[PDB]
């Protein structure tokens, strides 16, 4: 019997797969799961995303990417985050499509001889960050085109989280079209990451790439879609303490992801009823008060830091005074992952 | 080739061990390695300490006790953080001390078949968080004293007041002794308390965050050399204006909250560049201003460590403690020792 743990609902996966598959309609659906399927356990999550409609998924690096084929996923798999001093040869020969974010990207990839390399040009349309910039697009797509075993199959864009998204797609479509004049047919292109995907039809393309909705939370404040949240975060209390008050112990601490400054801003949910997190968050644990306990709380009783039963990932997030991406994401540590 | 990784420096523990063992003087020395080594890789750092005198482990949970005999740790191990719904018998059966750290604890291993329990009394002395009370002294010792299968090999408490709660400690001490309870070997002492209160040193003082080289007390130094190193490879340059800005792969799912956010730089090649914008789930952007020392993709960014700030400058920084930040470096973060 563990302490702390983090209960995945595998089914509510499966449910949010079915409900972004229909409302993606005749394109291809990229599921995003990295970061092992933001905390929730790719190893179990990813089969069964595949299992409900996913025509591919998205990862960061070349490990996780490699990680999907090991469990068997045999989908359409991209990677974006990867440098041509790595191994990335290796993940060419598992069928795992790399994404060219600079020209040296571009230079390594063309300079390797391997039979048919499938690779994804990502375009820098404003944000600065990662990918081949405007001025870059000439040279990458001359490149490109020039190497026979190289297969682009398309292209895709980041909507850095923001006006500015249209501005981004804007400068996309200028990619494309001289992706194109160059001989480039880019085929499949994306560009819409959750947000989007739940309020932008019009920027479908041929694919979508959501992550956040697959785990059942809403990207926006106000949006409804069906979902239904996948991770519950929850310990038992150690011990019950009287000071006529009384304070009750969870074991979770800054070292399983619950933050130090998290100190005064949140409640747990033991059978329902919230009680307020009091003092400091030390490294292995956190105190809450039962005032006179007048629920009869004790030892062994579960306490929903954010969850079913508790507060969502949500509200917990605000809570936090930050998102519910990263809130998933906290769960760590001595944190055992349970399934459903 | 990883993107991201934390350097652990095996010999700076082995260094940081002796000199701990040698200001414990005839004091046992149990070193907590609870939390997988405050994440430096208990599999790895455990045996080191072991080798360099550490006469016993402190863990919190059943399991990472476990762990330690799972990869021979034959010295004493003490384990603070469990319930008598949890199968602490295995443990037991691996010769683990248990902490009793209320009455229903003491009450499930008074009832508990085996022939010879090794425990350690819990002591709240004062901080009202887990242990046992002043309250139920009378109750534990009474009951302890009674059962001969159950051998209490002492008692400890936790520092937040300081001499307060050394006050009550005492007390209890005596309550306990005054019970039949011999409490041969007591402790109280964590990193800052070993450090500074050597009258505090008692039978034996539990340091953690020491052996790991980080001082606990910002003040001065004991000799400690820090352990692990934070760092990541620079992903791509972007030219931003003539300005310039770099992707360094690592983003609130590797441990980089999104509060760091314009409190923090990296350092690369021994010069400071601080992180802008928003930080992502997976990496964070640095300005690199006209870039006038030709930072390129692939080159070393310390997040900290060595050949960058301290894990307490960082922690600062973030407005946290040393304590969170060597605990933070995880998800796409790859151990390597060396
Ligand atoms: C994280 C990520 C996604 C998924 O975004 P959500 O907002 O979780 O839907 C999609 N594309 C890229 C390139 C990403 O890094
Ligand atoms: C974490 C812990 C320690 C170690 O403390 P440092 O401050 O790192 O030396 C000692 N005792 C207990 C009970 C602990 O939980």
């Amino acid at each position: 019997m563990n302490l702390l743990t983090t209960k995945i609902d595998l089914d509510a996966i499966a449910h949010n797969t079915r409900v972004l598959k229909q409302m993606a309609g005749p394109a291809k659906l990229m599921a995003v799961v990295k970061a092992n399927a933001y905390n929730h356990g790719v190893e179990k999550v990813a089969p069964v995303i595949a299992a409900h409609g996913a025509d591919a998924f998205g990862v960061a690096t070349l490990a996780e990417a490699m990680q999907l084929r090991d469990i068997g996923i045999s989908q359409e798999v991209l990677c974006w985050i990867w440098t041509p001093e790595q191994d990335f040869r290796a993940a060419i020969d598992r069928n795992i499509d790399l994404a060219v974010i600079s020209p040296a990207h571009a230079k390594a990839l063309i300079e390797t001889d391997a039979e048919h390399i499938r690779v994804s040009i990502k375009i820098d349309s404003g944000l600065h960050r990662s990918g081949v910039d405007e001025q870059e697009w000439e040279g990458v797509f001359s490149a490109l085109a020039a190497a026979p075993h190289i297969e682009v199959t398309g292209m895709f864009t980041h909507l850095a989280c923001a006006p500015e998204t249209d501005r981004q797609i804007i400068a996309f479509r200028r990619a494309l079209a001289l992706a194109r004049k160059h001989g480039l047919e880019c085929p499949v292109n994306h560009v819409c990451n959750s947000p989007a995907f739940l309020t932008r039809s019009d920027l479908h393309m041929e694919m979508v790439r959501p992550g956040l909705a697959f785990y059942g939370l809403e990207p926006v404040a106000g949006l409804e879609h069906g979902l239904k949240p996948a991770m519950t975060w929850e310990a038992k209390v150690s011990v019950v303490k009287q000071i006529r008050g009384f304070v009750a112990v969870v074991p979770a601490g800054y070292a399983d992801g619950m933050p130090r400054h998290a100190q005064g801003k949140f409640s747990v949910t033991i059978d329902g009823l919230d009680y307020p997190q009091v003092g400091r968050v030390c490294m292995d644990q956190f105190v809450i008060s039962l005032g006179d306990n007048p629920h009869g709380v004790e030892a062994g009783a579960k306490a929903v830091i954010f969850g079913e039963n508790g507060h969502d990932a949500t509200d917990f997030a605000e809570r936090l005074d930050t998102i519910n991406y990263e809130v998933v994401c906290r769960p760590t540590g001595r944190t055992v992952r349970a399934y459903v």
